[PDB]
């Protein structure tokens, strides 16, 4: 018990620069601080599971995730994903407080790696969508530090 | 699924005006923002337990208890009590994090509060230990605004 419950927060941002796929779903985990970040097409709840199957490859399963009010979070379809996993589904809180500034930050910090990385390959528009992947994978090494 | 977690943060402060039992036990529910605290001669495992029997009856069962690494809070004694509750203890995370802010300015509301109606009774110093009680549950009730 000795170190923070496994709670995530998950949202969806935009990026024109990572159309036609400029969907980012960000989950942070709060216990580790640790980001994982996918690309979809399209918001959907099918888009959100996708990306929390690869958010469960790369940081385990979590005891619960934390989203908005979503409808691709709070359809059927998630409601009953999330239950075939075992993870409770929770909201913010009250206190005059938002949804969930950590993935907001995050959302920030990604946007503005991306950013830098595609400038400094001379991207300065959409990036090229053969070499989306590997720069996403690149800022998200770098926001994780390692 | 639709709310927060019921998760707890936990901690005590010194209020002197409060001696002989100047320790406050102070607990904020993150999902209601509703606070809890009783007074305690000193800091104890069995006085954190005291305390979380008295938060149980007047906000139910939570799912996790948040403290520091406090001994009261880490001994056997404290580990058992709340294996014998079912309810999971955990600590503040990482990300350049203290603590825990929100039950931080739970004390701090607390002994401002506490402060004004013992003056506005006309106690300067120490509340008389006969008043103590009553003092308390009518700050309580202030803070939680009903
Ligand atoms: C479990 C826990 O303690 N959670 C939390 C601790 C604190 S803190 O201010 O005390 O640091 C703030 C929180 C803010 C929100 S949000 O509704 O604004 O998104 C949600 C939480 O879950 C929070
Ligand atoms: C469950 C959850 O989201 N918890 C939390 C959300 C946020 S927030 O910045 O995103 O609002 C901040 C938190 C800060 C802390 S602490 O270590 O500083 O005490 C602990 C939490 O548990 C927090």
């Amino acid at each position: 018990g000795l170190g923070p419950l496994q709670i995530w927060q998950t949202d969806f941002t935009l990026e024109p620069r990572m159309a036609p796929r400029s969907w980012l779903a960000v989950t942070v985990d709060t216990a580790s601080s640790a980001i994982v970040v996918t690309q979809h097409g399209r918001v959907t709840s099918v888009a959100a599971q996708h990306h929390w199957a690869t958010a469960i490859a790369v940081l385990g399963r979590p005891k619960a995730i934390k989203t908005d009010n979503g409808s691709c979070f709070t359809s059927k379809s998630t409601r009953e994903w999330l239950a075939r996993w075992g993870i409770a589904h929770t909201t913010g809180i009250p206190g005059n407080s938002q949804g969930q500034a950590m993935v907001e930050r995050a959302n920030r910090l990604l946007k503005d790696k991306i950013r830098v990385l595609a400038e400094g390959d001379g991207f300065m528009k959409r990036i090229p969508t053969s070499k989306q992947g590997e720069l996403l994978a690149k800022a998200m090494y770098a926001l994780n530090h390692f």
